[PDB]
């Protein structure tokens, strides 16, 4: 049995131009279903977001979408604002994984990393770096670990892998 | 004869001062740019790393400085709010634009949050990067990618303004 009851997945509300990223989202969803882990997410039915949330739901697992202020599958939670949204999503998950996404996923994925670095939480954090999507952002962190702004230890907060299967294999340890 | 359209700008940055003095000079020049433009500061609230260099530079220059700190722990004014989220909200509400000097996870998260809100149209405050010796080059390239793969609209990439010096950066923010 997985040490996680729920994993908060941040990802593209857009589907992207490559079916490769779309298949990853679906696979990640099936990985949660198989490992008996439920899904926490930002809600809605659009983009890689829809796929994984629908994939997890279709597989029979529980899905919770937390929105601020398309349709959200599973249990929906509407909160005050985007701050409360990130507050809530992070207060009910046992790990955070980001799939390729845009500014949205970045910020959320970074606040959580900053929170894990500051001690606020120690949940694992992972990047599903498919087709090299996150390569640069991943080198920038290194540029940040080289110049003196991020410690080699905090850099390790970021777990990465090219596929959902292997990716979860690392978070579980 | 010159007036900036900014009552105050918010500055985020590295808890450290970076390994290159070129980064420290950029934080000093940035504060001297705000002063030279009669722009006050909206920053965190410490005396270490780059934060200290830019806030003290603005203070010495005789401009107003406001630093918001989470009341958890513990120049110019000092405010303490409940949590880290209320911190960003105040800092964002009390400033006209946003700029980032080199920094780590926290700086990058403060930045992506205000940039993301501009994307959603919540606010229209300019956001800029003080690119010291190419520090953010790879971040700018990742975004370029996040534009080619269809996750960041061609226009949303233009939210991030950037330049190698504080003067060159504030001119771009002015528009
Ligand atoms: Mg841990």
């Amino acid at each position: 049995k997985s040490k996680f009851r729920r994993i908060c997945v941040f990802c593209g509300s857009s589907q992207g131009k490559k079916s490769s990223y779309q298949d990853a989202a679906v696979d990640l969803g099936n990985e949660l279903v198989s490992r008996n882990i439920d899904l926490v997410y930002g809600g809605g039915s659009i983009g890689l977001m829809g796929l994984v949330s629908q994939a997890v739901h279709d597989g029979g697992r529980h899905v919770i979408g937390i929105i601020p202020k398309g349709e959200t599958v599973g249990e929906v939670r509407a909160v005050a604002d985007m701050h409360q949204r990130k507050a809530e999503m992070a207060k009910h998950s046992d790990a955070f994984i980001a799939l390729p996404g845009g500014y949205g996923t970045l910020e959320e994925l970074l606040e959580v990393i900053t929170w894990a670095q500051l001690g606020i939480h120690d949940k694992p954090v992972g990047l599903l770096n498919v087709d090299g999507y996150y390569n640069s952002l991943l080198s920038f962190i290194d540029k940040a670990v080289e110049e003196g702004f991020i410690s080699p230890t905090a850099r390790e907060i970021i777990v990465s892998a090219p596929t959902a299967k292997e990716l979860v294999k690392k978070l579980e340890e």
